[PDB]
């Protein structure tokens, strides 16, 4: 499913993401735009072997089992192809855990390098929330 941002920025907002560890609503669709371009079933190989999976581009090197990336780890307890649903359930729930280990959004390279410090309230602008 390739969402439009304000119905991702709606369903993000109904699963608890909206200033989920203080990160605003338009940091998550911000992250989604640059990791997936809005596509629940984007999937990408890493250099390492492991794979991201998802409209939040989730690492198969910690967070799901994809049977493929050796000595990693399933710290959200799913299959990675639980990632690829066009309902985001999933994901968020993941993406919590994740946002949550320390290390915040940096986790995720395009929020980093795309929407870290960046006017992201643009990308809930016009959206019915
Ligand atoms: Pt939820």
């Amino acid at each position: 499913k390739v969402f439009g941002r304000c119905e991702l920025a709606a369903a993000m907002k109904r699963h608890g993401l909206d200033n989920y560890r203080g990160y605003s609503l338009g940091n998550w669709v911000c992250a989604a735009k640059f990791e997936s371009n809005f596509n629940t079933q984007a999937t990408n190989r890493n250099t390492d072997g492991s794979t991201d999976y998802g409209i939040l581009q989730i690492n198969s090197r910690w967070w799901c089992n994809d049977g493929r990336t050796p000595g990693s780890r399933n710290l959200c307890n799913i299959p990675c192809s639980a990632l690829l649903s066009s309902d985001i359930t999933a994901s968020v729930n993941c993406a919590k855990k994740i946002v949550s280990d320390g290390n915040g959004m940096n986790a995720w390279v395009a929020w980093r390098n795309r929407c870290k410090g960046t006017d992201v309230q643009a990308w809930i602008r016009g959206c019915r929330l």
